[PDB]
């Protein structure tokens, strides 16, 4: 990494803001001299700006800025966009002793560009959210404030789905059979003032539509969901439940009731003031055909509804219930975006599953290009960024501890997770235009000082070691998404014209522009207002399935490629455009030999048989992935 330490008072910024950075100057010499630290403000190819401090340091020594040292003044950048502050630190030989950049986030709020992370309970105590554990909770916030992290998903930290977070100073979860967690509620209310002080939010995760089996009904049996059919909730004309080993865990409630929807909003209106939360993360079970109390015995399907047929209606009460607070329900597997469509959801979130339908059509959502595949559906039904839950690896056990897949031979011998896999499915929803809910705040030593990575639906278990090069790539790829968001995900659609990829010496390496098979540069081009983009994610030698759950049996590094070919055809632009294209094509990648850096490629226009301009673009290096930025 580097040791500039580059810091900032706030997590997202508003545009009237003033912007404190804090930096230190390592004077790693053997001779005392002036030291320099060059910062510079870009936005995208533009640099706005140069900073600079320069101080005298004898050998070994160390200077970190002090507050109004270095400052981006208020009123200095514009509003809902993403910048790159890109720092050198220099000897009075102007040697480059190192280098780090860093995103700055300007947004009136997290809902144009969210950037989404969980906290949870910590495995080493039970999963218990706990005030002991504050300090690691607090390192791992402060991480995920450089990463510039908006938002933040609290993971099991409610009492029970009808009673979610009472005035009280420690409850047990009772639910909680596996291992009994507690939580105490000055824990939570430090981690949501903490999330505060950031500039980031507090979501909330709560059942929608749910109560716990071994707490009195809320409201009387004619609120309650019935089954249209037998099946995995019980009986037809039974109360919708949710069991496991023939014990009951939970009741489901009418989304169409009215007294239910008055008495969940409030009850969550009431946890969410107790914990100072900003918003009501969503969760149901999962669909069902059901009956009304009254309509609890019919056999006429007709007189039945599928449970989400009716959850816009009822997200649009809670929303109106819930003026003042953010809300989105998981929508698992994405299913449901056409029916969702018009509901008011300030963020859509999709858990994805490898075994859900893709949105590609009659295929599982396995690989890499699934994920785009469901990002673009929602961007074309919503207009919004996807919000993807992509667990990665998921190891997995039988009785005898006997692995069930590579992952969990992984874990036995005490390995990673494994770095590539993670970044390259973070790369995939990012490049497609959504974001990846990967990053965790779990007060857990697997983490190894730095913030975890979700691997399963109970985001506290952490089975592998996060390594501390995936904690480094982690933050850079977070910096990527950040200061390049205005060319991922603001106004930019899928493009219809063809990029391709050639090595130097003959081969075309985009083979799949759908992304559903491995071994390619996995080559496509997006459309802004006035640029395109071609996104470069290799997966040359490597699968395409995006979930890794053969861990390291299956390497996930890809073969690194120099010097390639980039052809992309202008169609129906003119000579002395494209010659002005041509001169305004650059990249930038999150890896490591760039780190958020924008670079000018030599590029050259060439034709096809009928005059039509094509550029023919040079690109040094692909490591994971590159973005092309093509002014136009
Ligand atoms: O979209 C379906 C997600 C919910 C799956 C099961 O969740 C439930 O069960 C989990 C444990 O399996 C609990 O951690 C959680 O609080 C509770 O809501």
């Amino acid at each position: 990494g580097n040791m500039i330490n580059l810091t900032t008072d706030k997590a997202v910024y508003q545009a009237g803001e003033a912007v404190h950075l804090n930096l230190t100057l390592n004077n790693t010499t053997s001779l005392a001299q002036n030291i320099t630290a060059t910062a510079e403000v870009y936005s995208l190819e533009n640099k706005l700006k140069t900073l600079q401090y320069t101080k005298y340091l004898l050998p070994n020594e160390s200077y970190t800025t002090q507050k109004g040292e270095f400052v981006i003044p208020a009123n200095s950048l514009a509003n809902n966009r993403g910048y790159l502050l890109k720092v050198n630190i220099s000897d009075s030989q102007n040697n480059i002793l190192e280098q780090g950049n860093r995103a700055i986030a300007v947004e009136d709020d997290w809902r144009t560009f969210p950037r989404y992370a969980a906290i949870g309970g910590s495995q080493k105590d039970n999963n218990s959210v706990l005030t002991k554990n504050l300090p690691d909770y607090y390192r791992e916030l402060e991480q995920m404030k450089n990463m510039n992290i908006n938002s933040y998903f609290f993971y099991d930290v409610y009492k029970s789905a009808t009673n979610p977070f009472p005035n009280v100073p420690k409850f047990d979860q009772s639910w909680n059979w596996w291992s009994h967690s507690q939580v105490e509620t000055d824990a939570v209310k430090a981690l949501v003032n903490r999330v505060h002080q950031t500039g980031a939010v507090a979501m909330l995760y709560n059942m929608i539509l749910a109560q716990n089996a071994n707490e009195t009904a809320v409201l009387p049996d004619t609120e309650y969901i019935y089954n249209y059919e037998t099946g995995g909730y019980g009986q037809n004309g039974q109360v919708m439940t949710y069991s496991i080993d023939d014990k009951p865990l939970q009741y489901y409630y009418n989304p169409l009731s009215k007294s239910w929807q008055n008495y969940i909003s409030n009850a969550m209106a009431q946890a969410m003031k107790n914990g100072g939360f900003d918003g009501w993360q969503g969760d149901t079970i999962g669909d069902n055909r059901v009956l009304s109390h009254n309509q609890k015995d019919s056999r006429d399907i007709a007189h039945s509804f599928m449970l989400s047929d009716v959850y816009a209606e009822f997200l649009n009460k809670m929303k109106e219930k819930l003026p003042q607070y953010y809300l989105t329900l998981n929508d698992v597997n994405g299913e449901n975006i056409s029916k969702l469509a018009n509901s008011k959801q300030d963020v859509i979130y999709n858990e994805l599953w490898p075994f859900g339908t893709s949105a590609l059509g009659n295929r599982p959502q396995e690989s890499y290009g699934d994920l785009k595949a469901r990002v673009d559906q929602v961007r074309q039904a919503t207009g919004k960024s996807l919000i993807v839950g992509a667990y990665m690896e998921e190891p997995k056990f039988d009785d005898n501890r006997i692995p069930l897949n590579g992952a969990a031979r992984d874990v036995l011998a005490s390995a990673t997770y494994q770095t590539d896999a993670v970044l390259l499915t973070t790369a995939a929803i990012a490049a497609a235009g959504g974001y990846h809910m990967s990053l965790a705040a779990l007060a857990n030593p697997n983490d190894g000082g730095g913030v975890g990575v979700l691997e399963t639906a109970y985001y506290p278990t952490q089975s592998l070691k996060v390594s501390k090069e995936l904690n480094r790539k982690n933050y850079h790829y977070q910096q990527f998404i950040t200061a390049y968001e205005n060319l991922l995900r603001d106004k930019v659609e899928n493009d219809s014209a063809e990029p391709q990829t050639f090595t130097a010496n003959g081969r075309q390496l985009s083979q799949d522009a759908l992304g559903i098979n491995g071994d390619q540069v996995w080559t496509y081009a997006k459309k802004g207002n006035d640029f395109r983009t071609i996104q470069l994610l290799n997966l040359m030698g490597i699968t395409s399935d995006w979930k890794n759950e053969d861990g390291y049996e299956n390497n996930k590094t890809p073969d690194e490629q120099t010097n390639l070919l980039v052809t992309y055809p202008l169609t129906g632009v003119s000579m002395a455009e494209a010659d002005r294209i041509a001169k305004q094509v650059y990249l930038t990648s999150p890896d490591d030999w760039l780190q958020s850096s924008m670079i000018s490629l030599a590029t050259q226009v060439k034709t096809n048989e009928n005059g039509d301009p094509v550029l023919y673009i040079q690109v040094p290096r692909l490591t994971l992935w590159d973005m092309i930025y093509i002014l136009e």
